[PDB]
């Protein structure tokens, strides 16, 4: 159970973005229905009044929270991977538009899931803004909590993988457009019951055997990391 508070650009806090440049849902409940239109940008998908201005090669950091800024972030029980996608704002996220910029699942060396490292990073994870065409974009940050993912929601609606999805409105101002954005996957539609990494037993299956859902990260990406960039409590 987690939400996005706002973003930082190049280590500078852009301020509270909820319902301003983040298409915030009304609460921190997960999305579980893989076929639902809620899979695109969560349950209140509408244009919000501002977009954060960035340039290609900028570092964009999402900051998640549970109940209040810079708290426990997300329950430690919620092991799973993190991904970030981009689409043009003109799509409103409909069709084969979403391109993967970042994926983190299990780190064998540290023996930690992306979600565990996000708690240590005080809710912060980053991508580098790619050299795409200037204009308006949607950045979709997705946390997948796998603690009830031994079952499929489609078969048992009280269990299943839990999706914590947030969409930020980003305006890319300065870019040469040297890596124009390629065709994307649809949300809903990319994840199905047979997709690797949607049905997984984290209690019995070694985390080293986990494969994150396709698609793979775009070669044009520069992303990116889970790591604290700024101290919230100095503001
Ligand atoms: C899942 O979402 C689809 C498409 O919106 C819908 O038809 C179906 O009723 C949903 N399943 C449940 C259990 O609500
Ligand atoms: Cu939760």
């Amino acid at each position: 159970h987690t939400l996005v508070w706002g973003v930082w650009v190049n280590g500078v806090d852009q301020g509270d973005g909820r319902n301003i440049y983040i298409r915030s849902p009304p609460n921190n409940n997960p999305v579980k229905n893989l076929t639902s239109p809620d899979m695109t940008c969560n349950v209140d998908n509408r244009v919000v009044p501002k977009s954060v201005p960035v340039n290609a090669g900028d570092t964009l950091t999402f900051e998640w929270y549970h109940n209040t800024r810079d708290d426990d972030i997300i329950a430690s029980s919620h092991h799973g991977p993190i991904a970030v996608y981009i689409a043009p704002a003109a799509s409103n996220g409909q069709g084969n538009v979403w391109v993967k910029l970042f994926e983190d699942a299990y780190n064998v060396t540290n023996s930690t899931w992306a979600v565990d490292r996000l708690i240590t990073a005080h809710g912060q994870h980053s991508v580098v803004v790619p050299h795409v065409a200037p204009g308006d974009y949607l950045f979709r940050a997705e946390i997948i909590a796998l603690h009830e993912a031994d079952s499929l929601y489609s078969q048992n609606p009280i269990r299943g993988a839990q999706f914590y999805i947030s969409c930020a409105q980003i305006t890319i101002n300065s870019s040469d457009d040297s890596t124009p954005l390629p065709a994307g996957v649809p949300f809903p539609g990319a994840y199905t019951d047979s997709t690797p990494g949607i049905q997984f037993n984290i209690y019995t299956t070694p985390a080293t055997s986990y494969v994150a859902p396709p698609p793979s990260v775009w070669s044009g990406a520069l992303g990116g990391s889970i790591a604290q960039v700024g101290d919230a409590s100095l503001e």
